[PDB]
């Protein structure tokens, strides 16, 4: 199966419960990170940890050397500004799968990308600009994709009884960030997502 996988986004609200639930799940975690500060200390810690900028593409490619399967949680925290980093990004991690034959990517985006397009709040635009760019860029990839396309992400705990909708919008407008750790996790264990858009939701 997969055992080794790599997580860009590890530090940010999803990635570190994704991480955390990761590693209990007995995976070998490679991590890039910008600042392992932002990483716990103790606890469930990843096995690799490579220090660098998902822009350049040597600290990209040496986080997916040897890896089974690829997890994308990258973001821009609190910054709503105008940005490429998502979509430069995702070509950076793009190319080192390919240079190391890794198939499998779980990638988040946002369910924003299934609502008609003048339906978005306008702070959101910006960012959602790029996740567009970044959709397209895994799309023409022609990997493995499981396009996760989470509604708002919440801090509600682990639930695990969330419902994934499958290339359309699901009923609830809320995901725990645990919950979508969880199902991103779920994506590396079937194909049954691989060419499709999910969107995990649930009623908290
Ligand atoms: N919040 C919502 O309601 C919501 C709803 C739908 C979709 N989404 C999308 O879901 C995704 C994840 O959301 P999130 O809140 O879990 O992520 P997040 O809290 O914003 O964390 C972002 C992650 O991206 C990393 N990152 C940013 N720039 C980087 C760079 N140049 N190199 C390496 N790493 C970099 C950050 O590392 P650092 O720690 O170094 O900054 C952090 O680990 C985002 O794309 C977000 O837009 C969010």
């Amino acid at each position: 199966a997969v055992k080794k996988i790599a997580i860009f986004g590890a530090t940010g609200q999803t990635g570190l419960t994704t991480l955390a639930q990761a590693v209990q799940a007995g995976y070998e975690v490679t991590v890039l990170v910008r600042d392992s500060s932002r990483l716990p200390s103790e606890g469930p810690r990843p096995a690799h940890v490579v220090v660098g900028d998902v822009l350049q593409a040597a600290d990209v490619d040496k986080t997916v050397a040897g890896q089974d399967a690829v997890i994308v949680l990258l973001g821009t925290r609190n910054d709503l500004s105008p940005t490429t980093v998502m979509s430069e990004g995702a070509r950076n991690i793009v190319a080192a799968m390919k240079a190391h034959g890794v198939d499998k990517v779980v990638a988040c985006t946002s369910a924003f990308l299934l609502w008609d397009p003048t339906k978005v709040p306008p702070r959101l635009q910006a960012v959602t600009d790029d996740h567009i760019r970044m959709h397209k860029v895994l799309r023409e990839s022609g990997l493995k994709y499981v396009a996760v396309m989470p509604p708002h992400i919440g801090d509600q705990p682990l639930t695990g009884a969330y419902t994934v909708t499958l290339d359309g919008r699901g009923p609830s407008r809320v995901i725990s960030k645990h919950d979508l750790g969880h199902f991103m996790l779920r994506c590396l264990t079937t194909d049954e997502y691989d060419g499709h858009s999910t969107y995990p939701s649930h009623q908290y």
